[PDB]
């Protein structure tokens, strides 16, 4: 992993420590364990809480995408149970809903939505969408129109119109939810100080351990350092949920899963 | 888990009869650093277990909602269309199918017997055809509700009162799928799992200094405490897991099936 | 009976003191630092555990709080929307009061027939007792009152819906309570903590006595009180529908609910 | 506060402990610092969690009062956007809504609503309200009547009556909330368990510290005692958020804001 | 960061400890680590919790502002969807909504709204608003009259009027949510209780540290003093998240984003 260099720099710090041990008392430098326990504990506490934030936030990102799936399932269902005749409205609204998903993925990944949109929508609509500075939000507007048309067509009463509007309000909360997550990281200060104090602590560690361990310092100073670094490096792997790294959310697969659902619900 | 306590008891007896040669080559092991280690590990097991618990509780609430929504939906059908018992039985079928289908979905088991029992094989082929069978069942339930509305028997206002219930089931389906395919840390629950193991096997080697012949007893006390708390996290982290406790999920589906037959007068026997 | 094993710990100290003489002559040594470790780990786990229990107790308290709110405002909607319909008003209210007591009985695993017969006609009592879930049944009946008022033109779909929502909220309380009860916190959870906290407490003197000697029991009792006070509080909060000291005054809560609902419909004790 | 008494009571336990450490070996009492680390840390952890539960109880209280201002604000707003003419239902309802706030404050403060209530209401109902064992609930039932009246007087549709009924529901939940936080205190075993243990731990502490610290004992021990006592004290200035205090909710200030706010939205 | 001052000051104190260590038993002052190791872990635990409380406040504040964006977006959507033609109502309502954000941030930052207020509204209104002792709430009420007017003009039905109405309720909740976090901070028993205690501990720490560290008591004490002091002040920063510190909320960006959004392309739509 990205973790295995500091682990080794640690072994080499154990070794710089073993064969440097006697010029110690000469200088007057002595290093006991006790204050490094007070430190190491206070750091474990702060590590603990921080990781908690990181995990909460990765979970919130998962919830949010989970909701896209639930609302578009519902909204499609409602269209099938209320207007089971109109399949043109069906196919239209479904393509916007699928478009919203891909569009939001692209948005969070800062990639180009254009191919996906052109695959699902008429070119005139793609033009409308990409013209907006907020293309994903503009897709809700369009979906909202199809709904709105059916309403004044008289196919939908204000009641049933409202049932479907509420699902658009949910997609609206996913969109803001995601935008917020993507511009509001766990504050920088956390991951900075923890990263400094944890790294310092791990490299200073075999120095204040050698007096007690002698030769069995590497296999213990490593084991202690693996532990703190495995924990601090779990926050890292949980703080970019919209990424493309292995342990980020599989938004591509999720978008494919969403599209496959709404198509199962409409015969295609 | 009872296996690596013996391994611990052995690793102790190894460290006893062996911590004669340790003095040779100057290799030492205090208790202070294994106390910094262990308290940090304990702090992290704390937070980890806290996350795991939270996933367990969320799964309970979700299933909790199935019971609530289905009871309310069926109550709504009785209070609003007290006469329409053919619709009452069709919808209660789907709702009961929904729950079992869900359970089977999360446990990765075959739902066919349960579906075949509850619904006409036309609809069972249809549902089994789909790759989202539980979702398909909601859609069918929606149709029954929908048809009562075209038929003129439900107003848009009172159709809505029921449609809310199906949204509530929709949210449960999604929530559960998110928990089932959502091991938040991909195989880093594996790194932390082994970190506790190394610590519980290296520990008697570190403790033997101050305890001697008492080492296997105080080393296995401590190991059991850590291994227990850790196994508990694994059990909670995965409430629908490849080896969970089915009892409550089965209990929940039987409760809701019983509940609904009661509400629609199928019970007690005439 | 927590003073029960506070007492036993004192003797274990004595057993540790009395026998400290001949276990220099037994090849046994027991230091504090390992028990500091173990003891802190357990403290940390007790800390999180206890936290989860309080959360369950607050939820239960809160669900019950919602019975009172929902039922109050269902009655308020009955009065504001149908001021003339006092027959409905009292039937419904007798169901909602029946709902509350039945819920207490359900949670307490006790017979609701007394309280039921008191509040409702026996034909209804039988209908309700015939059911796998009498509280469910009672919501269904309250539902028909509301719903018959609708067939009869006296409630619109809109205002029927307003009241249906309240029945819906009660359903949620019912399921919530049902869940907090049929979900005793995971099996391999409490069993590990009692032994660990017990075993640790009764072994602590054997380790404390090298440092403390005759002081062992005073210190060892203090430490064990602390851990046990904490561990036992978790238990009594864990089952909030029981009859323990901080176990919700469910009878009192039920009375408050009945006095409230009677005060809204013009009646007196 | 009352704290400083047992700060000094601790300084005196320190001196007693110093000038009786000589009779220790004589009496047979050894007191090492290490078991009081295990203890003190455990007590800290339990103190940490407890304090945490009290904070959240206080926050729930603030949110509940937050909801009163919000609900009453938008109920009045809804009245002005739906029935902008009918200023005499406006004034009746705004006075009922203000009565509610005050009646709630008084109910929680376990004091007397009669003065504040007569200032706001015609006493043909002020006696009705005070003749109920649940005055504040009765004030909602009456606010409900005004809305109920406007509905059956055709000035409100079901739709619009609904929109406003939902705001009464919201106040009902605040009432329940507050009452619940009043009658169900934080489980009482928490408090006494904790400061039997905290106070007993701080008085017993110098007798174990003196072996190591000698004359430095009162300084260090008063510090440690300050810390714990402080934290434990903070938890109880938060456990009773409706109470008689300066670290409690400025309930009077909050009702004054609410009353000005509702008068301000109607032009008085 | 007023930390470097206190960090170096600690280095002073940490030298004083090194020069006066062998004169300890001459003055009668022994000072071990365990009492400070105890004291310090307790302060860690409390710092950990309090910082957790602070982040909660930050996170909620961030959430409340996220909702301004969401709710305003969908209210405009609802108006473009239900009354697609009514663009002069659209324009009026959007200005009130953009006014609402700016007005709120000024309210929370304790600054003057009038610049931003006139930038957006007719002057006859910029004083109806500035006149109320609660302006953000007055701006809402104004946005409400617009929706209400469309409703009496029969352009909106009670149903669709309600859809829009709810979105203004959602905004009333952000308003109160934000006042709650402003007016009520966390108890200022966070000098006497936390800020001063962490420091008194940090300066005394080397005096109890030297005997062990000898010639390392400025370093290890400044490492420890860093860690503790970082977390106390980060905590203090995050609790006032409408503040202007480096880790507070970007209220100004957020209001731009809201503004750019509702005026998405000079207010034009499909
Ligand atoms: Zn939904
Ligand atoms: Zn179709
Ligand atoms: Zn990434
Ligand atoms: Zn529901
Ligand atoms: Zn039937
Ligand atoms: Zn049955
Ligand atoms: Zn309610
Ligand atoms: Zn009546
Ligand atoms: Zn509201
Ligand atoms: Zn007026
Ligand atoms: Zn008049
Ligand atoms: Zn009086
Ligand atoms: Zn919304
Ligand atoms: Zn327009
Ligand atoms: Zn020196």
């Amino acid at each position: 992993s990205k973790i295995i260099f500091r682990l080794l720099l640690n072994v080499l710090m154990s070794i710089i420590a073993i064969i440097s041990y006697q010029w110690y008392e000469q200088l007057g430098i002595h290093l006991t364990v006790a204050p490094f326990s007070l430190l190491g504990i206070a750091i474990a506490i702060f590590l603990g809480f921080r990781n908690s934030a990181s995990y909460s936030r990765f979970v919130e990102a998962r919830n949010l995408w989970g909701t896209v799936l639930i609302a578009e399932r519902t909204l499609v269902r409602q269209l099938r149970n209320i207007l089971p005749a109109e399949h043109d409205a069906h196919r239209r609204i479904v393509s916007y809903l699928v478009a919203f998903s891909w569009s939001l993925k692209h948005q969070l990944r800062k990639t180009d939505p254009t191919a996906d949109l052109r695959r699902l929508l008429p070119e005139e609509r793609v033009t409308e969408i990409l013209a907006s500075s907020m293309p994903t939000n503009r897709i809700l507007l369009l979906a909202g129109n199809e709904i709105g048309q059916l309403r004044e067509a008289g196919k939908l009463s204000d009641a049933t119109y409202g049932l479907m509007d509420n699902k658009l309000d949910e997609l609206a909360h996913v969109l803001g939810g995601c935008e917020r997550l993507a511009t509001t990281p766990v504050p920088f200060a956390y991951t900075l100080i923890l990263q400094r104090t944890v790294y310092l602590f791990c490299t200073l560690l075999p120095f204040a351990l050698v007096g007690d361990l002698h030769y069995m310092t590497p296999f213990v100073s490593v084991f202690i350092s693996y532990t703190f670094l495995s924990w601090d490096s779990l926050a890292e792997e949980l703080e970019d949920p919209f990424g493309t790294a292995a342990n980020d959310l599989p938004l591509n697969a999720m978008c494919n899963t969403i599209e496959r659902n709404l198509l199962d619900m409409t015969g295609q």
